[PDB]
């Protein structure tokens, strides 16, 4: 229950900027002295990604980090982020994590072409499988991510993936937004249609967003889902959804999609939000195949 000392994150490079923080990472002085889960291998660097919030950032700014910091408190499994430590008894607050040296799975997957920098058909399953897992973590726990999607999820070593959540201001992903002045911003192509037209995010809405982000995955992330229609487009399908009058459009089979992993995506993209599959099946139908 104690911080992890400040003294020892040496600064190595800005992974992020953010509107009231910034991500660095750093490197840990001296580690063997706190193993704080920290996995060292000996005589090597142990790098961090630390987040960390501007000390004059707002009263408001401040107060969301703390809840975030609640949060990120209860989240111990292999395909989310942890915490490997904080530093809030004092400023800047910041939160420890496990460097992930590939960086987001939007940008490292789009470098790639479906193997004849090529990856295999299993190991996209190995990584849709592995965000299937996490995001059955989070629903043990009853927690809604509410923006699932590739973008969010970071690449380490022999493609391991853990599921985190750097908000919706990046510059690179603005497109994936949809922006109304008043409104929560929203990523809409992502969004069942009941979060478009009711605002209800459940799990059952991460396991449509999950469909989504195995459709991304499946692309090689170098498409953006419903990427020929507008954003109004996206918004008038999801009233297709509730109206149900076969009018409803959904995402297309990719090429290295076979049609028997395209029918768990369509499940994944029920109408009714009972009836989609839990991430406990999804994850075990991914991990078989
Ligand atoms: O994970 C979160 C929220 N959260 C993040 O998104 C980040 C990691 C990713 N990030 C980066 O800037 C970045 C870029 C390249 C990188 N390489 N290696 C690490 C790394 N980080 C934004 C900040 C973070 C840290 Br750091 C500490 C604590 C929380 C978070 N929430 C959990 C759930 F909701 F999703 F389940
Ligand atoms: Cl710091
Ligand atoms: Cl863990
Ligand atoms: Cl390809
Ligand atoms: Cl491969």
């Amino acid at each position: 229950r104690v911080d992890f000392p400040r003294s020892r994150l040496r600064f190595k490079e800005k992974l992020g900027e953010g509107q009231f923080g910034e991500v660095h990472l750093c490197e840990v002085d001296s580690p063997q002295d706190l193993v704080f889960p920290l996995n060292v291998r000996k005589g090597h660097p142990l790098l961090v990604a630390v987040k960390i919030l501007r000390p004059d950032a707002t009263k408001n700014a401040r107060n969301d980090f703390l809840k975030e910091v609640k949060i990120m408190s209860r989240l111990k499994d292999p395909n989310i982020i942890r915490l490997l430590g904080v530093c809030v008894q004092d400023d800047p607050l910041c939160m420890i994590t496990d460097y992930m040296e590939n960086g987001d799975l939007n940008q490292f997957l789009s470098a790639h072409q479906l193997e004849d920098p090529t990856i295999s058909y299993p190991m996209l399953l190995h990584v849709a499988a592995q965000i299937a897992s996490g995001m059955r973590y989070l629903a043990t726990l009853n927690f809604v991510h509410r923006d699932l999607a590739t973008r969010n999820c970071l690449v380490g070593e022999n493609f391991t993936i853990k599921i985190a959540d750097f908000g919706m201001s990046r510059n690179l992903y603005a497109g994936d937004y949809y922006r109304v002045q008043g409104r929560a911003v929203l990523p809409i192509r992502w969004m069942a249609w009941e979060c478009i037209l009711m605002g209800k995010f459940t799990t059952a809405s991460d396991v449509w967003a999950f469909g989504v982000t195995l459709w991304e995955v499946l692309m090689l992330c170098r498409a953006q889902p419903f990427g020929q229609l507008t954003d109004e487009q996206v918004i008038e399908n999801a009233g297709e959804f509730f109206r149900d009058q076969g009018r409803q459009v959904y995402l297309s089979r990719p090429p290295a999609c076979p049609q028997g992993l395209y029918e768990l995506m369509l499940r994944c993209w029920s109408r009714e939000s009972e009836q989609r599959p839990p991430f406990s099946q999804l994850h075990r139908f991914l991990a078989e195949d």
